[PDB]
């Protein structure tokens, strides 16, 4: 079978595996409604795509793959099982593309994603060159039974059907294949005598497999050793916070070695592995006249994120006194979640409040950073200061600064251009 | 690296070592007893562990367990405690079955002789394949098979197997084939929901390769077979029926699909031996009333003996059809028991065996006793029972007539029965 035509073809979930399988050699074609980044990209690398869906787009096709997007009633669709050609979803098709892969794949309630690219991140250092959602195929499972992978990474599991359902997923190793689990989840470590495969346990517990001790927290870096199975020792630096990613990076380290990559590589991937984003994005460390201060970028707009960092934060160093400058951003967020916003903004030590980034909207009255910060003075755990003028930020921060601050540039309207021009003076 | 069977005498469990072997893995497997097999297979490089002792488990990494092995065994309960994966047989099958290019065939009734022909096809077209990089197999409802071509030849005894078979025939490749009877509604009715391309075969004006001009001659088949380029192939069956044309077909159909010369096929078919205990002709034997002639067949439901019957028939000119037959169940024989009725009165003497309880407590009314009955009062023959098996030569003789074909029929110890009597009335 020679042509592939895809019903849809610039839904997420498609565009990749037809990628995948026009450098295999195929024949792709497919349609759309619509013409974007997506389909000329295809296009350009080979694809005959229409736009709207017409029953003569069939022709020549010997398989046509469709999404749930795609519905019962799609003349593309009708057409093709009158015509007798197989009609398989993208799942399946996905799972064919593993069937002759060397397919790794991460599944857990938490930590997919960054494993999935800590274990990219790594293979690639290793100049391993894998394919990521050569021959190896690094792909994120998401809670699925049809993937066809040699290894399979669960992160955590945090409800008897649950259970059964990923039960269920490992089973799809082959008699040879691995399944890499955390030792530290009860759950987990209840279902490995049923799983039916090798089994290898990361962790800090008592137990594992591949061991992690005198883990420590610097700044946004973190520090720790991890014991392999033959009680070889591996010192780590990872470059972001958190036990959790310590474990998340262990999950990759454990994958990694047991397919033979050379610590050198899974020590510099890691080492050198970002957020995907702009989080705890260091400016540098600077001298003021009070004093010397780090000051650090971060993206984090919404009381969640903004947590994260500050527990990071504090985690960090244990003792610096975490000043933060916040720039709410959106008049409507403000009002949606203000009561959160004051309650996390209340949690650092010194507070400097930029006025909204708008962002497009017209204000509201009472979502301000004026009603911030008045709510915020109100609960007295902090009392902040309002800086409508930035040009004014260096100077009131120079007041107020305290030897061996960390100062949080957070949101993400111009507050990183305005932090960066804090920096520049600074520099001067 | 090393794969341990327990239990590894077992056929079902020897081929799919040996296949592990060959692969290049290092295999070991225990058993109660040593053997054929086990020399066999420790001479390739196996090393077998007469009895059980959980010391056999050195420098595993799974264990294969066949169907036969218990909860008390000793390298079963170190193994779990190990931390050693536990292998059942087929998954452990399957497994195998993925890298390769199976053939799996499938079905209610034809599977076995099926994956017969297709193995001798291959074996004649000189690819050398497996059976049990080709690997033929046969599949009994399954959903652990990864075949590249998977057949179908029938489905008849709902709603929830025909789902099974559906899923069953998913398991293809998006580019896979599904080789389908098409004379089976059923069958020809779940066709769409396949998502694969199926071909199709039989005497239905709308198969894919169909069959025309069939007349059985002697107890051999000759047919044409239409492939899709209306092209013509004129086939010799050495194994009678249409059933069996069938099954020839699917045969044929898979190996032209593959690209296979006619003249192998062709050879193949005209060359078939038959498959153990499928209308297997155990002889002729001279007796002191006849010289008659012992058939041994497995056909158990009512629907498989009346082809068996009309087979003999076809291929029996003017001469009489004896049959020996073994109900197996007591509980199919209650299902079905006005059909056994029908099918069993189709043939001109009739001896009757005691039910095969094949595990089963009696249910009243559906033994051989009853049987005999009701299919007396039917009036077209008169059966006997015959409950001490000692006694069946002595029986068999007191009815017999030159020239009667006898019919040992059934799927429980009938067919030992028989090939007793065959050895004894060869000296």
């Amino acid at each position: 079978v020679q042509q592939i035509h895809f019903i849809g073809i610039g839904g997420a979930g498609m565009s990749g595996i037809a990628e995948i399988l026009l450098n295999e050699g195929y024949q792709i074609s497919g349609s759309d409604i619509a013409d974007g980044v997506v389909t000329q990209r295809l296009a350009q690398a080979g694809a005959k795509i229409y736009i709207g869906h017409a029953e003569e787009h069939i022709e020549g096709a010997s398989v046509v793959v469709v999404s749930s997007a795609i519905k019962d009633d799609n003349p593309e669709l009708v057409t093709s099982k009158q015509k007798r050609i197989p009609v398989i979803q993208r799942a399946q098709m996905l799972a064919e593309i593993m069937r002759f892969r060397h397919g790794i794949a991460v599944a857990g309630t938490h930590g997919k994603t960054t494993t999935t690219a800590m274990i990219s991140m790594i293979y690639t250092q290793a100049k391993l060159d894998p394919t990521f959602v050569s021959r190896y195929l690094i792909a994120e499972a998401d809670e699925f039974l049809h993937l066809q992978p040699m290894v399979s990474v669960v992160t955590n599991m945090e409800f008897e059907k649950m259970k059964a359902t990923y039960v269920k997923f490992l089973h799809n190793l082959p008699f040879y294949g691995l399944a890499v689990m955390c030792a530290d989840d009860p759950v987990l470590m209840e279902l490995v005598p049923k799983v039916g495969r090798q089994v290898i346990t990361y962790g800090f517990s008592e137990q594992a497999d591949y061991r992690i001790e005198d883990y420590e927290q610097t700044g946004f870096q973190g520090h720790y050793t991890v014991i392999c199975p033959n009680n070889e020792r591996i010192n780590v630096l990872l470059n972001v916070p958190g036990k959790h990613n310590a474990l998340n990076a262990t999950a990759a380290l454990a994958v990694a070695k047991e397919e033979g990559i050379a610590n050198e590589a899974i020590l510099e991937a890691l080492a050198d592995f970002q957020g995907a984003g702009r989080r705890f994005d260091q400016l540098g460390e600077f001298i003021r006249p009070n004093g010397k201060v780090r000051l650090v970028d971060d993206y984090g707009h919404h009381p969640t994120e903004v947590g994260v960092t500050i527990k990071a934060a504090r985690e960090g160093w244990g003792d610096k006194r975490i000043v933060m400058i916040f720039q709410p951003h959106r008049y409507s967020r403000t009002r949606d979640l203000f009561d959160d916003f004051v309650q996390v903004l209340s949690q650092v030590d010194a507070l400097i409040m930029l006025d909204v980034y708008a962002a497009g909207e017209a204000p509201i009255v009472g979502a301000d950073s004026k009603s911030l910060c008045r709510s915020i003075r109100n609960l007295g755990k902090v009392d902040p200061i309002l800086v409508s003028d930035t040009s004014q930020l260096g100077d009131v921060l120079d007041q107020i600064i305290q030897d061996g601050d960390l100062i949080l540039a957070q949101g993400a309207g111009s507050v990183s251009k305005i932090s960066r021009g804090l920096a520049e003076s600074w520099k001067n």
